[PDB]
């Protein structure tokens, strides 16, 4: 049993190899701002050497409120990653939610996405389909992991056959989230070993963010997809929950001397 | 604290009125069938003096394969029910997915409905807001229901301010749903006392849809939403779980006896 | 398929017969009080027609400090219940901690009981095997339903064969309990059908308790075990949730049209 | 905030310290086979460089028949450890299910515990309390984390001041737990910082036993809990999980790369 690989250009994402950093930031408030978000990333990632991929939605189709920030717009979204792209040379990862919305992104960034309340949803995988580029599904909190084969068969049905599948913890109680690390693993399995990472700061919907990152990554996994804010404290909205910038290298070591330090293990078996 | 109405034409739906049992079938396979089916509803509810509303669905954006059924289609799926309406003189409750099906379906119809997960679809919330016909807000099984406000509250904003509240059983462990007994009073208030419903077969996802739905009803709601299939041992495929046709009435006779019997109870409190 | 009976003296326990209240009061605090609580159960029991039974705890083992009011106590305990049997001439039922208390306990009560927490304690189990006296197995809220064959098969194997099985919600998430309505049927399968009972105050650790009682009275129980108390708001201490003792009644009326009017259902099948 | 340290003769367990294994066996089937597996674990400890307690039972309590394996008993259980701890110079750490068995155990072994089903036995707490011998409360199933403290202060209370905290996963639907690698954290704080440790082997009630006790240890913690039988196909039975014996090297570097690796991090906090 080997492990599979989704590369994505020069990226291999798989299992065994190294953790890919799929980070970034949630919403395109301004270029002004993302960019610099953009920037001490690819700085730390090339200071500690961790693959990476910047992540930003250019659009939000939920929240509690029309007479809010939709976001930069399909259009006038794409736009944006484009400058950001060659100022880098970094890859983009963002998230779709119309079957039109499909094609387009597929030629302006990399790494494309599904969202989790969608993982359902067949005629916008069946678009997503044609794109033909990497996809992430992102694990739908009341679904069980031993469900996401389904979701890559259908993918595979469609024609594109380089899905990644994204953990974001599952439902316990009302109003709240637990990580079954066990999950990880079943989920490797129904999918043909595809690419799992862990979306950390959204299974959290705080000083956890570490500590809840490192079991994740002990455990070995294709890498992480986390968010951080300049002033995680005041932009303190709502939805995901981002990491403190500053932050980002020495906690991305802690990582390391797991993402590494496990990802180079002789093979164990508790089993026979 | 009295209770709302969104009544549907000459129907009155609310918490402290008589049940209204939406009832019906969940895809549209053929007016042959169909019919049929809201024949038996029809003709038991009439002679059972019970408010009806048949419901079915035209089509199922969400499924295991692409190459399977999607359903009559929405614009060869809403001439379907016209012929039924003047038939029968029942209304007709069916669900959308695209901002598109929105205005349509609102001139075919009279109840519409919101899938639970598109619940925080602002784009398609803002466009059923238009329409102003009835909503039917199915509750998310990965939602708390103190979270029914914001739903109810961004469709109030968006122009429409007659909505209701289905509840289908929360998410337990892996693969599993409860129904918390305690939702639906919870929800009542959030909404502004709005109208509050089960939807028992899809709270299934057997023998127990009977004491399930005897349960729900004692507890005083604004009616049920069910569905039956004539041969459901052998059409069972999956998704929710109908009810035996042939069984709808003697089970309808255990509804009255209560939805009757307890919505002309003494108001009690064992609060103070 | 016919119910079983765990009659206890002139009183009959079973599924398909009138449900059998199994009230009373949490802990022992004082005959004044305690008997005046025993004074309008008894007069609203049979003024309204329901059997009835009396509880009370002489002992809480369990507690969150030492410095804290632990019991009547076990020899002072049983005395108190004495006086009132004569009294009033309702049987007795409390629960046991100790394989000692077990006898004991057998001779001054009718309807003895086993904590949850204790649900799997052999030794303890054995000994309450003795007795042969009436059982009443509280469920754990850690426990799957179909996991009460067991509980109930080593009851048999120790000599005692008259066993009941309390309900008292099941965990969601931390801190909070739903009651799975559908749990009381799966309950009711693998004990050999034995006898049924909503433990509600239990169940909500409220406004709520009538509500919650409704649903579980028409799914069809053998009864209730409820507890309230005259101050509920300033007694208001923990562990379960009392009742408001001026409105037993009109609480009481409420079971009934349920309780009755649903024992006396033409057995139904949602099944075929 | 420095962490607490409730050190067991020459062992110091504390959760900023190296982790303290608590490994052993389940219940105590005889000496040939017991110190058989004593032997394994020192051996290959020592070799490791991992401070280690042996773990075994010499009752069940609880089980699934009368007509069952009880235990080498209190009185000839105590004994048999005695044999061990001269031949190996390991201390000895069981459970107690009496108030009796207290004092006793409390000569001949080093680290009693408390068995989670029982974490709320007043009786049993304030006696276990006598003993003033290091204690280990085993965190139960149905609790909170938040809610450790009280256990632990009832603990001080009674006298003793020298308590450990073991996590054995939370309920998950029926019949399931997940660990909720966010537990430990909290459960630090409530107690004081007191000591955490893991009880991987009964998180999982496999080949995951590895896998899932990296993430745990990769969070930080005072050391684990485990259990290994050198025939875990075979003697398969029921209860936790035991680990496969040969695999306890190979498996116990996969911790110390972590529990090492960790437990010398430069403190983060993506707090602020
Ligand atoms: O919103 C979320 O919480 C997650 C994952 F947790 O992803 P998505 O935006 O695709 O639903
Ligand atoms: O699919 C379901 O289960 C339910 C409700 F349970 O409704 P919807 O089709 O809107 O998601
Ligand atoms: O304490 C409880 O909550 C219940 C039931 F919920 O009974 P017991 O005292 O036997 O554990
Ligand atoms: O039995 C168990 O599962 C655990 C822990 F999971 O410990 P205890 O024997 O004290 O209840």
């Amino acid at each position: 049993m080997k492990q599979k690989v989704v590369s994505i250009g020069d990226i291999n994402v798989a299992n065994d190899l190294p953790f890919v950093l799929f980070g970034g930031m949630n919403v395109l408030e301004s270029r002004d701002l993302a960019m610099r978000i953009c920037e001490h990333y690819v700085t730390v990632t090339q200071k500690l050497g961790i693959p990476y991929v910047f992540k930003a939605s250019f659009d939000k189709a939920n929240r509690s409120s029309i007479h809010s920030y939709r976001g930069p717009g399909l259009e006038e979204g794409m736009k944006i990653f484009q400058e950001l792209k060659q100022t880098f040379g970094v890859k983009i990862i963002t998230d779709v939610h119309e079957p039109s919305q499909a094609q387009p992104v597929a030629d302006v960034v990399d790494v494309i996405q599904l969202p989790a309340f969608l993982a359902r949803q067949t005629d916008l995988v069946e678009a997503m389909a044609k794109t033909g580029a990497v996809i992430n599904v992102k694990k739908p909190q009341f679904v069980s992991p031993g469900q996401m084969g389904n979701i890559v068969d259908k993918f595979k049905e469609g024609g594109n056959e380089k899905v990644i599948l994204c953990d974001r913890g599952a439902n316990f109680g009302y109003d709240n989230l637990v990580v079954d690390m066990l999950g990880f693993s079943i989920m490797k399995k129904v999918s043909g070993n595809s690419p799992v990472i862990f979306d950390v700061t959204h299974a959290l919907q705080r000083a956890q963010v570490a500590e809840l990152a490192r079991a994740g990554m002990a455990v070995g996994l294709a890498g992480l997809f986390i968010e951080a804010h300049p002033d995680p404290e005041h932009a303190k909205c709502d939805g995901p929950s981002a990491l403190p910038l500053a932050k980002l290298e020495p906690f991305l070591k802690q990582m390391k001397a797991i993402d590494d330090l496990v990802k180079g293990f002789e093979e164990l078996d508790t089993s026979k």
